[PDB]
């Protein structure tokens, strides 16, 4: 019954990884999957982290299995950091929060509960996005259509074309929002934007669904926040995936949520028994590790205070490579102007890189790109900087 | 959009957990969950899991994405417990093992597989069986069928009904099989059982999914796989899912596999690729921490010998606890025999209880079992049994 099916091709982002191991060149350079590096072209575990799973091998009496939403003060802590320490949401108990393998877990148990439990038939993504959102809502069966975004030429959010693109979208469609550092192109709305959104987004029946990925990467914890806290003061119900993949360097031990927002507590506590059933039947509890870290560091002082020391650290050397990758592109002579790198926002950055060039920046100098143009400036160091800025100045 | 929300009914095992931890009669005794307990009553962490632990604690450099099939020796560690060291399944590569977020994960996984990839459209279930089974395979579209299993008045295996009912399995249709200490009955095929029922197997053309998630419990690792290796050794194509959690105690931690037999390495690779692809759209790449303990263990000739006395110690404690429950039971003045629980194998036992009486059960003395009539043996202490059984005679 094997011999029917027809292979999958390889995945846009992961895939490449595995080319990248395979590749046996010396002086490759890595610029693909989005995952931080420091100075060294390492990726460290935070210092927050290794504290925190030292006390968890210290304390752990048991690895007995978690409620189907995961840890309790994991949800509480979570919910603080998106709405704020004394939102009314919160007070008044509009939100519940399940812990989910990771922030594609908390789009696909999204997408599973809204599939099985509303009208919902579309779900509206941004052109371009990540390549996986796609993927995620197809699985429950979701229709998934684009709107425009990215003005290609001002290397700015095209806002117009945004506001057009989504005339078509009805009431009860799902419309997806990036938090903050839109991936690929890391150009967000402004406060002001947000704030238009917000008001459109209510005046024409639309359900939110906000993905996290990147809290603290542009801004701040609070300054990203304030998109989709627009958002939250507006509207009656949401949906919003977070990862802690990122912010935290926990990639690997899948560490997310998916909030659940209502009109009052009832509400929402009845949607949530729905939310769980699907969990249920998906992977029936969430893995602890990886939360159980991230809910120690959020609850002591002391953790918390070394942590945020370290994403600020994180922050600070990502936008410190954006201005030294500008710099370098000049110096190497480069006649095309890079200066919009300094304005995007996150790990990411659009180059603006044909296909081609990409291809052959990858087969001919052995640096490799996302085939759309995105180049990960995490991946930046001072060591692979001059290499790396005299490949894409050849391919020019 | 959520208002019109109808609720969902409790989980038959969770819900349980969460009424007997309100529960605050302290005298309570929880029989529900298959979860493990010492001659204390406390759910310990193994000691060779707790070394392996500290080693990762000071050893990992890095928490970099795992890859879709996560980590690899993991991948060949069980595929030997499930085949056999010399498999020839292994060595003409036949066999393609990915990790999962448990084995409820590795369930889900293969149900998405076979929905999006193939013509599969019925699931054959034993009757009775876990409960999740059927809620898993539905909500990948998948139909569920369910066959004669248990013979009631002889506590036995009804192998006629069995057989006769299993006629009705089209060809191409999913036939579900306990690997061993079947849930919940605890009453498994005999060799000569597995040798009929995979010949005819392969003479009905069924695909063969089998959920292994207690190899170990019912005689020993080897001992246990018998049926499976009778299967394999016979089809071109199967499915297992299997569990970390209760032989090694990771409960939480969400330790699974799924693995793929096809007819030869092209096809299985083949195959292999879409359900990395629907792993993708699921959650991207599985939990790390649980995973990596099991295969630090299984390749640690040091630690691998720790374990499997101390596996041996649980299926050893269990099997004296289920002596100890029938001879109290008569003690405490029981007006039946209870002795058909002796043959019974695994952690659970299917007392015959009715669920008027499991409802009075919990009512009025406190003692939580499954609404089924299943209880958990391995959850019975030198201290709890006389309380229970005066429970359960009360009620007889
Ligand atoms: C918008 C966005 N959403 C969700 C995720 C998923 O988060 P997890 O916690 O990993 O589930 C990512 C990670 N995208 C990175 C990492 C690799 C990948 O998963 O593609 C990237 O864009 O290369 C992301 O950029
Ligand atoms: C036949 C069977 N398959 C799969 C699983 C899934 O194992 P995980 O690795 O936990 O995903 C269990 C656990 N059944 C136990 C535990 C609670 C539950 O999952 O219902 C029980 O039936 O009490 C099981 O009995």
């Amino acid at each position: 019954m094997f011999e029917n099916i027809t292979a999958a091709p390889a995945d846009p982002i992961l895939g490449l990884a595995d080319l990248f191991r395979a590749d046996e060149r010396p002086g490759k350079i890595n610029l693909g999957i989005g995952v931080y590096k420091d100075e060294t072209g390492k990726t460290p575990v935070l210092t927050s982290v290794k504290k925190a799973e030292q006390y968890l091998l210290e304390n752990e009496t048991t690895k007995n299995y978690l409620g189907i939403d995961g840890i309790p003060e994991f949800g509480r802590c979570t919910q603080e950091l998106l709405f704020g320490k004394g939102s009314a949401l919160i007070n008044d108990k509009r939100a519940r929060t399940a812990q989910t393998p990771g922030g594609t877990g908390a789009l696909r148990v999204a997408a599973d509960f809204l599939a099985k439990n509303t009208s919902v038939k579309r779900v509206w993504v941004s052109n371009p996005s990540w390549p996986n959102h796609k993927s995620v809502f197809n699985s429950a069966g979701l229709e998934v259509r684009e709107y425009a975004y990215y003005d290609a030429e001002n290397h700015t959010l095209d806002f117009d074309a945004l506001i057009n693109s989504l005339n078509e979208a009805q009431a009860g469609d799902v419309v997806l929002f990036h938090g903050c550092c839109h991936n690929p192109t890391g150009i967000d709305p402004t406060l002001e934007q947000w704030q238009t959104l917000a008001q459109l987004s209510v005046e024409k029946g639309w359900l939110p669904l906000f993905d996290f990925a990147y809290q603290g990467f542009a801004r701040g914890l609070e300054e990203d926040a304030e998109g989709l806290r627009a958002f939250a003061a507006m509207h009656k119900e949401l949906i919003v995936a977070s990862s802690y993949s990122k912010n935290f360097g926990l990639y690997n031990e899948r560490v997310g949520a998916c909030t659940l927002v209502a009109a009052d507590s009832e509400t929402v506590d009845r949607a949530f028994s729905q939310m769980k059933a699907a969990i249920r039947a998906n992977y029936s509890n969430p893995p602890a590790h990886g939360a159980s870290v991230v809910a120690t560091i959020l609850s002591n002082d002391a953790l918390r205070a070394i942590w945020e020391q370290e994403l600020t650290d994180m922050r600070q050397r990502i936008q410190r490579m954006r201005q030294l990758f500008v710099n370098t592109l000049q110096e190497k002579g480069a006649n095309r102007d890079f200066s919009f790198i300094i304005k995007q926002n996150g790990m990411f950055s659009f180059s603006g890189l044909t296909k081609e060039q990409v291809l052959r920046l990858r087969e001919e100098f052995g640096v490799y790109a996302v085939a759309s143009g995105r180049v990960n400036v995490a991946g930046m160091t001072p060591d692979n900087m001059a290499p790396l800025c005299e490949a894409i100045v050849a391919v020019l």
